[PDB]
């Protein structure tokens, strides 16, 4: 979309790419919160998750359950903190849903 | 007793009581019952699954509906700032309860990082 995640599902800046397929991409957060920090976004534009569709459901449980994959894969075996923000009080960064996954040390709560 | 003998799969067969926002088919939303945020609360699978890293490829539209009832609950509520959704896996998300369940959070600013 008109984002930088935009920009990097299309390829016109760099990011380092940890999966992909043909309706989402995984890659590392470039401000990392923990030592293995990834997100995993739609190639549709939905701006936020307040604006999901019904019929968007599996493309979102999708984005889970290539987190979970991505997350086995990088050895998180101790367990990961999976996070969707909305709008300014969940501090949503980018208007293009992204799951965040982060694991390698203990995380704490609340949850920020 | 289908759904098993934790919290929740208690919770689903009102077996314990909780205070409950939505229910259908597949899912449970309710209040946490220690609230993080002015609102809390959680959304469950009717179907047992003890955490993410065993979900099934076909628990996909499952899980979606989770973050779908999330976010029409958290309409329902009143967050017309935002809300942060959380899932807790394992040792280090610090799982306390063995049945994958979202958190939905809002009513105030949620920090960066989260936890
Ligand atoms: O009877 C209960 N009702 C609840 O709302 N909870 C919440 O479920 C959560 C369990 O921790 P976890 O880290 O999400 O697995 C936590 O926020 C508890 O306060 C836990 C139990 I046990």
């Amino acid at each position: 979309g008109d984002t930088i995640f935009g920009k990097i599902i299309r390829k016109e800046i760099p990011a380092k790419i940890i999966f992909e397929d043909d309706r989402c991409l995984a890659f590392h957060d470039i401000s990392p919160q923990a030592p293995t920090h990834f997100l995993v976004i739609p190639k549709k534009h939905i701006s936020q998750i307040s604006v999901a569709e019904d019929d968007d459901e599996s493309l979102l449980g999708h984005l889970m359950i290539v987190g979970k994959k991505c997350a086995a894969d990088l050895g998180l075996n101790k367990g990961y903190r999976m996070v969707v923000n909305e709008g300014s009080d969940g501090g949503q960064s980018v208007y293009h849903v992204h799951l965040h996954v982060l694991g390698g040390r203990q995380m704490h709560w609340p949850p920020g």
